[PDB]
């Protein structure tokens, strides 16, 4: 299957207030790298390059 590769995008802005955290803007991409583990994916800004965790309820499915 193809679970894995699907592409999110963030409807939303999101200011995170800790180090392990993303910040981001609605419209920024993101490749997500460890989905098992809640309500909080650790994911790579396609914009930025950097990891870390995202509030999961944030992006969407890009298409």
């Amino acid at each position: 299957g193809g679970t894995g590769v699907t592409l999110f995008v963030a409807l939303y802005d999101y200011e995170a207030i800790t180090e392990d955290d993303l910040s981001f803007h609605k419209g920024e991409k993101f490749q997500i790298l460890n989905s098992s583990e809640g309500d909080w994916w650790e994911a790579r800004s396609l914009t930025t390059g950097e990891t870390g965790y995202i509030p999961s309820n944030y992006v969407a499915p890009v298409d």
